[PDB]
């Protein structure tokens, strides 16, 4: 028997894809140990077939992580901190487990989130192969490697050059605006994405949460930039991420979806970390009302400054066609026949989820990879509408109706359907994903 150790980034968009991959790999006969912080831990009772081991986080706490907030923006600081100071403890924990390794057993490899760029030399120091799971898109990575051309061109200059600002030089699939919002945090991202790229290239293999027919324009870049083998597996086509939810599913929403006609409900979720002016919040609700479409709206507490929740909503916007909830099994909702469209913040999991369920999109974004994802889906795949100019009453309602009801948007509806079908075909025998997965399984067994 061969064991695989997976090490996720403790946030919802990173734990979902890696526990999905963990399950896929277990279905291939590997045994699974998940290294994880106590912080943001999943429900281990949802994984009786996995062994969990909690690290880096343990209660005699480091000065650098002991007082970090558990939600909002600042919680993400754990990622730079653990990267810069967790090598010693990761090495001990890995080495302890290999030492207790049973007779019949051998650790095939370590698989980490690509942001755990410190794990590469730790693994090397043990003569242990490390593979990388990318949780953002091939296209996004293509932009990271092209940063130096963006910087020297002045695109990553937040204050001024403000100038050309439609269509990027040498990267025509982007506009200048996309680049500016994605890398507006240049100070921190510049350093981190360097190390992430550098250590992903130096790894033993990269697993991408994607599929060849989703991002075919991007395959050449990955082959040329990454010497190790790459494997494209659309994790949502294998199973949803409900078992790794960090929140309680609202569960009442399916009885409500069962009361709606087919393709007639807008699903709306702006991301677990994002934030809006209280004003802009009221503008969003304005567009929904003005769309005349039924909607299911996930709103995370804190989405509105300064309220706990949407207190600033004039009570009774919802009425008949609208509902607001705090958390759902998102992909299961996207699979329900009532859903006709997904207004998303363009998180990569949400985008891939919607693509794998056949649901066309309305895109907003809040930087990082999000504007890139919206640009790509809306302009290249053409499976949604990108509200790329903020939050205006009518533009919002036009996009929703165009996707959901307008004749003019049939091609968007149809494109989503065709792309889902292509995702399904790629899992079958002789499909891109099927072979990517067959190769990954073969490859890992040869490491052992
Ligand atoms: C790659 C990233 C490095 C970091 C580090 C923190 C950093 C910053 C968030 C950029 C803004 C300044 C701060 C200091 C901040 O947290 O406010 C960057 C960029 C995003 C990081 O990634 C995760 O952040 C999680 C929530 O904080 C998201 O839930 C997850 O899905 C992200 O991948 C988090
Ligand atoms: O009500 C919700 C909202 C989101 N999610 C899940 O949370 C993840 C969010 O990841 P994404 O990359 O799309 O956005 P992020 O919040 O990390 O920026 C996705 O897997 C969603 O299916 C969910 O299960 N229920």
């Amino acid at each position: 028997r061969r064991r695989i150790i997976l090490f996720p980034v403790p946030f919802q968009g990173h734990i979902n894809p890696i526990l999905q991959l963990a399950n896929v790999l277990y279905s291939k006969g590997f045994s699974i140990t998940i290294f994880h912080t106590n912080f943001n831990k999943p429900k281990t009772s949802n994984y009786p077939h996995f062994t969990f081991r909690f690290i880096l986080d343990n209660d005699p706490q480091d000065e650098r992580i002991s007082n970090l907030p558990t939600h909002g923006p600042l919680a993400g600081m754990r990622i730079p901190i653990i990267n810069e100071h967790g090598a010693d403890e990761l090495r001990r924990e890995l080495e302890l487990l290999m030492l207790a390794s049973e007779e019949d057993e051998e650790v095939s490899c370590l698989i980490t989130d690509a942001l755990w760029y410190f794990a590469q030399s730790v693994a090397d120091s043990l003569n242990l192969r490390r593979l990388v799971l990318m949780t953002s898109s091939l296209f996004n990575f293509h932009a990271h490697v092209s940063l130096p051309q963006f910087d020297e061109l002045g695109y990553l200059d937040p204050d001024d050059k403000t100038r050309l600002e439609e269509q990027a030089s040498g990267f025509p699939m982007l506009k200048v605006k996309d680049i500016k919002s994605a890398y507006s945090n240049w100070q921190i991202l510049k350093e981190i994405l360097g190390k992430m790229i550098k250590q992903t290239k130096a790894s033993s293999g990269v697993i991408w949460n994607s599929f060849k027919e989703l991002e075919e324009s991007e395959l050449e870049t990955v082959i040329r930039e990454i010497p190790a083998p790459s494997f494209l597996i659309p994790l949502p086509k294998h199973l949803t991420a409900s078992s790794s939810s960090l929140l309680d599913h609202d569960r009442t929403v399916f009885q409500w979806l069962d009361q709606q006609p087919p393709s007639s409900v807008l699903y709306v979720s702006f991301g677990s970390t994002s934030e809006v002016d209280e004003k802009d919040f009221l503008e969003i609700a304005r567009g929904l009302v003005d769309s005349k479409q039924s909607f299911l709206w996930v709103v995370r507490p804190g989405f509105v400054k300064g309220s706990t929740w949407v207190e600033p909503l004039p009570d009774g916007f919802l009425g008949e066609r609208g509902r607001i909830v705090k958390w759902v099994p998102q992909q299961e909702v996207l699979a329900h026949g009532a859903i006709g469209a997904f207004w998303t913040h363009s998180g990569w999991n949400s985008t891939l989820e919607s693509v794998c369920e056949g649901v066309p999109m309305i895109f907003s974004d809040f930087g990082l990879d999000q504007p890139l994802n919206a640009r790509y889906m809306s302009d290249v795949l053409k499976v949604g509408v990108y509200l790329e100019n903020g939050w205006e009453r009518g533009e919002i309602a036009n996009a929703i109706r165009r996707v959901m009801v307008d004749e003019e948007g049939e091609y968007i509806r149809q494109n989503a359907r065709v792309l889902k079908q292509k995702a399904d075909v790629s899992l079958m025998k002789g499909g891109s994903s099927y072979e990517s997965l067959e190769s990954l399984v073969s490859y890992i067994s040869s490491l052992t």
